[PDB]
Order: structure tokens, then sequence, then C-alpha cells
């Protein structure tokens, strides 16, 4: 049954929505794409709605559009964004232009968090939990995120977190380019391309995370992608051998070749003061080779996790198929599929 919609002028662009939500502000200050905040009526909820960016304007535009449809639909833990509702104005596929996807609003992200509070040993604690616990479950879908950082880390009053933009990679060099955030909490293997990346650079971002939870200081803030990487190995050393023949980027291996050997630092050292606990467990993360990192699963286990850790109660996901990912598709067999997506939404209980 089709809800009655109303229209206004946001973003230098007509929202139509359901009356539902009512006074629509905008947020994120362009951040997080076209975002407003909304009061959903309906269920008292404060939500976010994202209208999408001409969705459907090239193969690549209508891929990510069906892309990050499929990724919220499927999304159903407490520590992981998920899809509140759906919507489009048009009434049937012909005029299906327009795509807006509504999620809980959270107070703030991570980034003003650890920016304007002090963070206890317990907030830490508390914090990455609910990060790792919510990447247990997106990994366990076969999902990475790419680009964990605190500004995609959404936090209410009582600390209770939520991951947003995971699977959507995204970014140009520009963006990479230079003293940026954008780049800080990256795995070096995906900074320089060393070789085929997976899942495992999602417990560097937390690594990076939750040693400036620690410290209230970015860890590795270089100037550049080379800076980054000579901060990074003064405090891992520099690859092994081992490492060095897994990355099969041969120029990559080259240059990280010339560099002169140096040796892990001692991590009690570098984060004075700081749980031993913590410091063991981001040694864990902070490893180089991305093989040898603990895992999402096997980080929840950590003796640092003892107040927080239910093994009954850090749910994995359900079977999430991305073959669409390896499949050519015309703009209209995407924007089919997304529509298909769009109808077929049933809302949380
Ligand atoms: C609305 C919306 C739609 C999609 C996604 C998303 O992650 N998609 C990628 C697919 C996973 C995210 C949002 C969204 C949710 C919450 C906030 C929010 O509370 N921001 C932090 C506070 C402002 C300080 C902003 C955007």
């Amino acid at each position: 049954e089709r809800p009655t919609f109303y229209r206004q002028e946001l973003n230098k662009t007509i929202w139509e929505v359901p009356e539902r939500y009512q006074n629509l502000s905008p947020v994120g200050s362009g951040a997080y794409g076209s975002v407003c905040a909304a009061f959903d009526t309906k269920t008292g909820l404060r939500v976010a709605v994202k209208k999408l960016s001409r969705p459907f304007q090239s193969i690549i535009h209508a891929k990510r559009t069906y892309r990050e449809l499929r990724l919220l639909k499927h999304m159903k833990h407490e520590n992981v964004i998920g899809l509140l509702d759906v919507f489009t104005p048009a009434r049937s596929l012909e005029e299906f232009n327009d795509v807006y996807l509504v999620t809980h609003l959270m107070g703030a992200d991570l980034n003003n968090i650890v920016k304007c509070q002090k963070l206890t040993d317990d907030h830490v604690q508390f914090l990455i939990y609910q990060i790792l616990r919510g990447l247990k479950y997106i990994h366990s879908a076969d999902i990475i995120h790419r680009d964990l950082k605190p500004s995609n880390l959404a936090v209410n009053e009582d600390c209770e977190l939520k991951i947003l933009d995971f699977g959507l990679a995204r970014h140009t060099d520009d963006e990479m380019t230079g003293y940026v955030a954008t780049r800080w909490y990256r795995a070096p293997e995906i900074m320089l391309n060393w070789m085929h990346y997976n899942q495992t650079v999602d417990i560097w971002s937390v690594g990076c995370i939750m040693a400036e939870l620690l410290t209230g200081r970015t860890l590795f803030p270089g100037t550049d992608h080379i800076d980054q990487l000579k901060l990074i190995l003064r405090l891992v050393g520099t690859p092994g051998a081992e490492l060095l023949k897994k990355i099969s980027s041969e120029s990559a291996r080259n240059y990280i070749q010339s560099l002169t050997q140096m040796p892990k630092m001692n991590f009690a050292n570098v984060f004075i003061g700081a749980n031993p606990l913590a410091v063991d467990l981001l040694e864990k993360m902070l490893v180089l080779d991305s093989d040898k990192r603990i895992t999402a699963a096997q980080a929840l286990a950590h003796a640092y996790f003892a107040q927080y850790h239910d093994p009954d109660d850090e749910p994995v996901a359900d079977p999430y198929d991305q073959s669409f990912e390896s499949r050519d598709l015309l703009i209209d067999e995407w924007k089919s599929l997304t529509y298909d997506e769009v109808i077929s939404f049933v809302p949380p209980p």
C-alpha cells in the first residue's frame, strides 16, 4: 500500500518522501553523501535519510546503487548499520529514478568522540569490543569494509556503536593524497597495492583506531603514502623474507627492499601507561603480514574484552550471495534488479 509522499527542496534538489518522515535536516556536512536527519513519526525513531545521487546515470553508478541496497538489506546486527526503510516516489519501473535509504541516526561519529571526550580504558574496551563484534558479523558474510575509520563509526549517548560504509570501497587518488585521515587507517598492503588483499585489512584499521582511543593521537599520521609507510615500519619493523615473497607487486617489493632494515619496536614503550592487555592486543592486530593478524572472532575472545565477551551473543551473518559482483549487466538491468529489491523490502520488527 503506497504511502502519500510530500516534496521539499533540500541539498539543492527536490526530496520527495513519505509523510511519516518529518523535520528533514541536512547532516554530515557532505561527508556521508546526501543525508538528512529526520523524525520517523511511525516508529518514534530519529533516522538518517540518504537520497542517492543520480543512481542510474552509468553502469558504474547503477551497479553501486544495487550494491549499496543489497548490502543494507542483508545486514541485521546491533553493531552494523542496517536498513529501516527504502523508498521511491516512482509508481512503476519506467518512472523509477531515485532511491532513498533510511537507517538509524546516531548522535555522533567516533571522530567527534575521541576529539571531545576523555576515554577511559573501559570506554576503549566497550567501543573496540563493539567494532570487532560488528566486524565478525560483516567478515562472516565475506564482506570487507576496506575503509574503516573513526568517521564511519556512528555512536549514541550510551557509547553504543554501529559500523557504516562497509563494502562500498571508493576514493580518488587526490582524496588519498597528503596529510589526510582518509589514508591513516589503511593497511599498508592496500595503501601500496602489495597484493590481492582480503578482510584482514580491516583488523589493521581497528589497531589504528584502538591506539588512537588509548592515546588520543593518530597512530600513523603520514604526510603522504611514503611518509606513512615509514611511520608504520618504524613501529612494526620492516618486512622479513616470508612477507616479501608474498608481495606480488614486483615494483612494490623492489622499493620496500631499498629501505634500511628496522626491528619491531617495544609496544609497552610506545604505549606508556596502557593496560598490558590492550598492548598485547595491539601487537596482535598491528602485524605487517596480513596472514598473521588476529581475526575479529579471535580478538573477541582476547582477555582485554573479558568484561564484554559473550560467545552466545556474537552472531554471524546469513549467507550473502554476491555473485552479482562478477556480473556485467546493462544500466537498465542493474536498475531492474534494484527496483525488485526496493519493492520486496520488508521492514524490521
Ligand atoms: C542513511 C545511510 C544510508 C546508507 C549508509 C551506509 O553505510 N551504506 C553503506 C552500505 C553500507 C549509511 C547511512 C547513514 C547512517 C548513519 C549516519 C550517522 O548517524 N552518522 C553519524 C552522525 C552524523 C554524526 C549517517 C549515514
